[PDB]
């Protein structure tokens, strides 16, 4: 049901990295949720969903996931993809890797992706 997408130490800075991936997993608008943290950014699809405490145990714990791990240094499944950087065509899609994996924190399970721009 829920599936997250993230970025670590993004070269682009947040700058609304929420709108970069913008639910590249299954969100149209407002359906997406994103937590901004230094060196670790979380974009989740928790529209009508919370773990229990309004972003607790993943949606700011996956932050920890990315924070103890690193891109490539993860047990994941990488795909070559491209994402639009929030803004207009001038802010053209960048070539990035989609590192597919699962973040299992105790209460929830969701297909999370490393969206390293």
């Amino acid at each position: 049901m829920i599936k997250a997408a993230v970025t670590k130490e993004s070269l682009y800075r947040m700058n609304t990295l929420m709108e970069a991936f913008q639910g590249f997993l299954g969100l149209d608008l407002g359906e997406f949720t994103f937590k901004v943290k230094p060196g670790v950014f979380l974009l989740t699809d928790v529209k009508s969903y919370l773990i229990g405490d309004k972003y607790d145990d993943a949606f700011n714990a996956l932050i920890d996931f990315v924070l103890r791990n690193d891109r490539d240094a993860v047990e994941g499944t990488e795909t070559d993809v491209s994402i639009r950087l929030g803004l207009s065509p001038s802010d053209m899609v960048v070539k990035r890797q989609d590192k597919t994996f699962t973040f299992t924190h105790g209460d929830l399970e969701f297909e999370v992706h490393w969206i390293n721009l």
